[PDB]
């Protein structure tokens, strides 16, 4: 049984985000004998016994990873209240937000340090880091469910880390199917199995890969699908599904090659047990998309 991080070491200093059961400050540790900032989970203060049983589950689902790309946890407080989860801090926030306050690069290495502009290459390294990430989790077995650009952090030197906020960011309202009010799927992340089944798989998150890529290569300016309804969205798994050649497909982006969309393309496969597995995708974000053709 892992020992408790002492919470009196915590100073709290500003409210990064709220979720579902808990809510998320940026904390400076007082004098860190093991300015250091963590990100620290509580529960919300409308927390019922609903909100505390989830928590105490998350912090058994997050006791499984440990990976560079998916958040880890550094301490957790929770032999007594109030309960703690605490992560690494990432200064730069969600990728969807940096990344679309950058533009792509004229020529390479042109600009002086801190413009807000990100070469190609560098697109590649952070999908890279993306796929490491998947391909670790599914070696556990573990399916993520809402792969996107929205869902990763960004830290120091552009290193990312996959996590999973929720449905509950007013701020991506739009990503998210609603039933009944409330956010329940992102279907414009989602496989045709995963919208006409109900069947979420690996496979399915190397389908969510797929548009997350796309999303990058787009620096972030646009939703996937974006002038296409929810409906018509849903209607095209269906397509999928009838498999008459009626399917449609989000497009090259401009700063894809075709090499590297074909890969995309083929995350999209009707049948699950076509689409890349997320080693294969890591050795071309991290090797192959730096050959000239
Ligand atoms: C502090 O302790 C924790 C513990 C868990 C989580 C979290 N914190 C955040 C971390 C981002 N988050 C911010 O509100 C947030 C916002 C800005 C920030 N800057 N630096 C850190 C940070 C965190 C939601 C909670 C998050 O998503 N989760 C879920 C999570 O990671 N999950 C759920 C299943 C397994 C795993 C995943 F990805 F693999 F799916
Ligand atoms: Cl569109």
């Amino acid at each position: 049984p892992r020992v408790d991080f002492p919470r009196s070491r915590l100073r709290f200093k500003e409210k990064l985000g709220e979720g579902q059961f808990g809510e998320v400050h940026l904390c400076e540790v007082d004098s860190p004998q093991d300015p250091l900032l963590v990100a620290v989970k509580i529960l919300r203060p409308d927390a019922t016994k609903n909100a505390r049983n989830d928590f105490l589950k998350e912090v058994k689902i997050m006791s499984r990873l440990k990976d560079p790309n998916i958040i880890r946890l550094l301490g957790v407080c929770v032999q007594d209240d109030p309960l703690c989860m605490i992560t690494d801090y990432m200064e730069n926030g969600d990728l969807n937000q940096f990344l679309s306050a950058h533009q792509l690069e004229d020529k390479a290495a042109e600009g002086a340090p801190g413009d807000p502009t990100i070469s190609y290459p560098m697109l590649l390294h952070v999908a890279a880091q993306i796929a490491s990430g998947m391909r670790y989790l599914a070696t556990l077995n573990f399916v993520h469910r809402d792969l996107a650009t929205r869902n990763c952090l960004v830290g120091e030197n552009f290193t990312i880390k996959i996590a999973d906020f929720g449905m509950s960011r007013n701020l991506y309202a739009g990503d998210y199917y609603r039933v009944q009010g409330r956010a329940v799927l992102p279907i414009r992340w989602m496989a045709w199995e995963c919208i006409l089944m109900g069947k979420f798989t690996t496979a399915s998150d190397v389908w969510a890969f797929g548009v997350t890529l796309w999303e990058v290569l787009m620096l972030c300016r646009a939703q996937p699908f974006g002038q296409l309804t929810d409906e018509q969205v849903i209607e095209n798994a269906g397509e999928f599904f009838r498999d008459q050649g009626r399917q449609v497909y989000l497009s090259r982006p401009p700063a894809c090659p075709q090499g590297l969309y074909e890969l995309m393309l083929r995350c999209w496969s009707r049948e699950s047990e076509q689409r890349p597995p997320f080693s294969q995708l890591h050795r071309f974000l991290a090797e192959d998309a730096l050959n000239t053709v």
